[PDB]
């Protein structure tokens, strides 16, 4: 695998952390390790269907009389 | 904003391309660039619906239609 391995930056020189399998002038990179997470950002809270939503139950009386002569 | 630093590893020891001032035993990870790896082609086409997955031959019984009187 390219395997990562850590080193101790003694004195202007970077020495391991176990041993690496490179030559004489191998070249390679390096950073300081870092830490914190970044940003995040969430969808705010919505109407759920638990929520009291009104029916619209319509009724009538249904009329049935007829005047007369 | 961190960088990543390029060191030459002589004789067991990272010695970096651009000096670095910080403490004895500061903490980095190493990576070597590697090269990417290809890939071959995977497995033939599939059989769907519309390809006919097997005969489609089925026997017609004919037109016998009805007689009266």
């Amino acid at each position: 695998m390219p395997k990562i391995i850590e080193a101790v930056y003694e004195n202007g020189v970077f020495k391991p952390l176990q041993k690496v399998d490179l030559k004489e002038g191998e070249r390679v990179k390096i950073k300081l390790e870092l830490k914190v997470e970044p940003i995040d950002l969430g969808e705010p809270v919505s109407v759920e269907e638990i929520k009291k939503i009104r029916d619209g139950t319509w009724m009538s009386s249904l009329e049935h009389h007829h005047h007369h002569h």
